[PDB]
């Protein structure tokens, strides 16, 4: 065998596995696809800025370890946490109030829809610690569960609003339980959810953070070389790519589960793994940046994933600077808006912010690179209590990895380090074992 | 140089940079004083197993549960803090019990008007000096100077005396007011999330499994029983003389406790902060204690102020109750109030919160008296924090130094041990591969 461990994905997940391993004293090769590290996470210059994924928080325990380990810095983003007017779309109609007015409502809906969050989810980092009480539910859609509540029409709207940004998708897609499971991680408070979702993000960007552990490390990399086939025996693993075939006596894969067909396996993986790739999570949306030429001030707007008037689920203030308002935008389908259209995007604004004038527009299409296929990872109903377990597991000599299949910030770049970091023990000690 | 890396204190922090200085490839020997690895964490057996020192841990410590979930391990939960049945209280030398919810309505509103500042002071927890100038005009204050000011009721001021009082370990006078502003803003803003924080879960296995899990994924040398004495640096290397040999290092990772600070000889002598927080010491030098008692008391929680004429114990609370009774864990504010390792003084000193028990067993580690240690867990004294933190963590030629007791985030904790010695680690690697 050429290494002990070749690892399969240079997201946060693969390269924190890869440091886990090299330190641990093994010889590690890393194969990415792309032609750069950090998979999902993309910092990336506009005229720095994050392509992807962006915020971070300290009820995060794997990436507040490290961004302290490293003595990274973060910034404020300021429209969710604390805006000063909410508008929302309800029937229809675009009403705008005062932050704390709006918030009655909303967290009145809240109160409402989060009551059961303690008993499914009493330890959120331990996902089976009732298995019974998440079965019981886990068939249930964030739609059908709404629907069961008794809130008014605009509290359903709001509420819409807010879990089709959550799942990223239209809310029938997107697993109650995976809305109980993020309120759960953030201590069931609705504050400190919206702290450590849409706050705080790395002063030197995630590329940042990722580098330094990498240099953490001890692992060799080869970008630009997809990985094509994955062929086990009992004594090593042959993984073929464009450009070279590699053994070693194991192998993290750690790639994007909805990628997982891409792979041609031998042993054929099991099926946990195929279902998953062919029914994939529910992230699926589009996210874009848009500076608008106004002073719009501190905003966050709400609208259902299926309304007449905006195809946004929610936009909100990132900062306001001289040049304008720069404002983050999301929209459950991206068959409903080109956010790389400018003008598309200013049409798309006006019920929400009537008369503001677009300077500019951007959005990475991750549902089209194939390497990933889709956006952040959140179950669709059934996954979790289905597949959960059976995509940890390791095959063989291979093993998997990624916030696609954390316990925790499932779906957050701490589940990638999580994951990413246990699995790495295990391979660690699977290969002392031997 | 016989070493790249010797780390002086063998507690979680010293343990921690250990493993990040040797998995980083540098030659790392860890000097222990005492015939054990732990520190103010210490695993033992009261009739077959108990923690006498650090024990509670929560998912809001980043460090410690990152630790935790690395290596697999798992947690119980103590029942008494978190989730009493009843809560006793004493207030005016009167003694009153009632159903927990009733009781945490006057807790509850007495906490409510003491932390209403908190989130001024500590909006980043992590970052103590986020808002400087507002922790500075506060932090001249203890504990008790504020709860004074505050329109209580005297029953809630007694309420919130037995808390402030509890998690400094010492009287409310010492204790800043700005750290009990930290341990809130460390639990979210919340009560609940809180005493689920400081006193719920627990290791399964213990402490000390997750400190060899980490002891184990590094590659130290460790020598036990092998205090140090003197500290020597110069330009090229650090000569570190204990009583059983004389090791030297390119650098060195100084992990003691700040109370023992002036036990070791520096030359150069350290800084001011150093000498002066070895001379004033943090505000942790109370009792922790586990009883036995015959009866099976359910699930309490129990309220004293520091100073109060009917028991020596700022709380009790339930541990577990199985078929030798109950286990109850007891805090004192001052050790001269109760010898914890006599049966009869403990039977009679928790007559009043728990009239009729009788005590079967009861055991204390004296952290006070223990050289290696000179005090428990680490909560500042008022202007503690803002004139000596950062100057603490400050390195000092080839020196560095480590410890919760100079922490950012959970400082006194078991998780504020693990990240400072992480950060300091890491600083440890990258000076020396710098001079490589
Ligand atoms: C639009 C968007 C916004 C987000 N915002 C946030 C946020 O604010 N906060 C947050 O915490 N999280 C956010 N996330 C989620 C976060 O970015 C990801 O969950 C995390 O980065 C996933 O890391 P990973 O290592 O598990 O997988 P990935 O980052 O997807 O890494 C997988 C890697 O494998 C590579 N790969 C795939 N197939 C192959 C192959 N055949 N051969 C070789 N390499 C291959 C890919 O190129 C990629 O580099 C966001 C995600 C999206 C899509
Ligand atoms: C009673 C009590 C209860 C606690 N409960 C909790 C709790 O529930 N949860 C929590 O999170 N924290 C708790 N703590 C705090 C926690 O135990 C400590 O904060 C943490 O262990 C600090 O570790 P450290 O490595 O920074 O220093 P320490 O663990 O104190 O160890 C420093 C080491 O230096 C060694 N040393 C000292 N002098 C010398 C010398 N001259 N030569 C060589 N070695 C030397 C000592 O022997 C010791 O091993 C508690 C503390 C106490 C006292």
């Amino acid at each position: 065998v050429g290494y002990d461990v070749i690892v399969i994905g240079g997201g946060f997940a693969g390269v924190t596995a890869a440091r886990e391993a090299s330190r641990s004293g093994l010889k590690t090769l890393i194969l990415e696809g792309r032609s750069r590290l950090g998979g999902r996470t993309f910092t990336s210059k506009l005229q720095k800025v994050e392509l992807g994924g962006t915020w971070v928080h300290w009820t995060q325990p794997n990436v507040w370890t490290e961004i302290m380990h490293y003595g990274l810095e973060v910034e404020e983003t300021v429209g969710l946490a604390n805006p000063e007017t909410v508008i929302w779309v309800t029937e229809d109609n675009v009403k705008r109030a005062p932050a704390a007015e709006a918030f009655e409502i909303f967290g009145s809906a809240c109160n409402e829809y989060y009551k059961e969050a303690r008993n499914i989810y009493p330890r959120p980092f331990e996902p089976f610690f009732e298995r019974k009480k998440l079965q019981h539910v886990d068939g249930l859609s964030a739609a059908d569960y709404l629907e069961k509540l008794p809130l008014t029409r605009e509290q359903k709207d709001m509420m819409d609003s807010w879990l089709s940004g959550n799942g990223h998708n239209y809310p029938e897609t997107i697993a109650y339980s995976e809305i109980m499971r993020w309120f759960a991680l953030s201590n069931f408070n609705m504050p400190t959810m919206f702290d450590s979702i849409a706050r705080y993000k790395i002063k030197t960007g995630t590329h940042s953070l990722l580098e330094a552990i990498m240099a953490d490390g001890n692992s060799e990399v080869k970008l630009s070389t997809p990985v094509t086939k994955v062929n086990q025996d009992k004594d090593k693993v042959t993984v073929t790519t464009e450009d070279g075939v590699f053994t070693a006596s194991a192998v993290i894969v750690a790639v994007p589960i909805n990628t997982l067909h891409d792979i041609e396996y031998s042993p054929k993986l099991s099926a946990a793994k195929v279902d998953m790739g062919s029914q994939r999570h529910a992230g699926a949306g589009v996210k874009g940046y848009i500076r608008v030429k106004q002073n719009v001030g501190n905003v966050m707007t709400y609208a259902p994933a299926r309304n007449k008037l905006t195809p946004f689920t929610s936009v909100f203030t990132d900062h306001v600077d001289e040049s304008g308002t720069l404002l983050i935008a999301f929209s459950a389908d991206p068959k409903l808006i080109d956010i790389n259209d400018i003008k598309a995007v200013e049409k798309a604004l006006q019920p929400l912010l009537p008369g503001v004038e677009v300077t500019a527009s951007y959005g990475y299409d991750w549902n089209l690179d194939p390497f990933s296929k889709g956006t952040w990872c959140t179950y669709r109903p059934n996954q979790t209590t289905r597949y959960l377990t059976e995509l940890q597991k390791r095959e063989g000599r291979l093993f998997f990895a990624g916030s696609d299949m954390a316990n925790g910030w499932r779906g957050f770049i701490d589940g990638a380090i999580e994951n990413g970091r246990e699995v790495g023990h295990q391979v660690a000690t699977y290969l002392k074992r031997e």
